[PDB]
């Protein structure tokens, strides 16, 4: 029953979710001028090289890209981390509009698309149980804006046509997620949450200041999916973000000057 309309949006989910209102929601605007430079913060590490995808999925709210996290293949750490954290799945929250589509904001500046890479505190052994601890998630979030294209992102782009609707899953294997990854690993970073349903307040936030460019052509693909299931009215999967919330007794930590 939550999506992102009018009657079932942002503004209704406090109602199934009452954490929705609480202290420590994602997203955020990231205000580059209060955030603290933290010189004792580490460089985020990210071993991609043994990743391996499995599956896309449209579940109706965005798209999962899913890998296999049954061994330690494809890890976070290090930054603002303690121990080890296993990449799960990414997804894309994305515009009507070129002018807005992100979910964090940097100094109310929104950016065309964000990109989640999801990961699980591997001392709490899978994903369900993760979400169930303040310290469960780590998700790294990348800005795309519009301009020249990310090679990286078309073997995505090109397979959405197969996963139009509500349900639809393909197979999904070979892709190598350090394609999405901009040059700098420079990053801002606070507790926060899911940012969909449930709202579980698990998370620790990995906002790299670098942007990814693609390319109109690769934005216009994402706004062709369809929020519905097959055989029901189309409604275009466009405007999946929530808007930021309160920063309530948090400071966001900058990993650079
Ligand atoms: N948008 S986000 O904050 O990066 C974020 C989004 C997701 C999604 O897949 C959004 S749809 C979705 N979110 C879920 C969260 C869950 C879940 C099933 C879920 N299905 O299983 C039980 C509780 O956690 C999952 C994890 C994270 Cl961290
Ligand atoms: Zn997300």
């Amino acid at each position: 029953h939550w999506g992102y309309g009018k009657h079932n949006g942002p503004e209704h989910w406090h109602k199934d979710f009452p954490i929705a209102k609480g202290e420590r929601q994602s997203p955020v605007d990231i205000d580059t001028h209060t955030a603290k430079y933290d010189p004792s913060l580490k460089p985020l590490s990210v071993s991609y090289d043994q990743a391996t995808s499995l599956r896309i999925l449209n579940n109706g709210h965005a798209f999962n890209v899913e890998f296999d996290d049954s061994q330690d293949k494809a890890v976070l750490k290090g930054g603002p981390l303690d121990g080890t954290y296993r990449l799960i799945q990414f997804h894309f929250h994305w515009g009507s509009l070129d002018g807005q589509g992100s979910e964090h904001t940097v100094d109310k500046k929104k950016y065309a698309a964000e990109l989640h890479l999801v990961h699980w505190n591997t001392k709490y052994g899978d994903f369900g149980k993760a979400v169930q601890q303040p310290d469960g998630l780590a998700v790294l979030g990348i800005f795309l804006k519009v301009g020249s294209a990310k090679p990286g992102l078309q073997k995505v782009v090109d397979v959405l046509d197969s996963i139009k609707t509500k349900g639809k899953s393909a197979d999904f294997t070979n892709f190598d997620p350090r394609g999405l990854l901009p040059e700098s690993l420079d990053y801002w970073t606070y507790p926060g949450s899911l940012t969909t349903p449930p709202l579980l307040e698990c998370v620790t936030w990995i906002v790299l200041k670098e942007p990814i460019s693609v390319s109109s052509e690769q934005v216009l693909k994402f706004r062709k999916l369809n929020f519905n299931g097959e055989g029901e009215p189309e409604e275009l999967m466009v405007d999946n973000w929530r808007p930021a919330q309160p920063l309530k007794n948090r400071q966001i930590k900058a990993s650079f000057k």
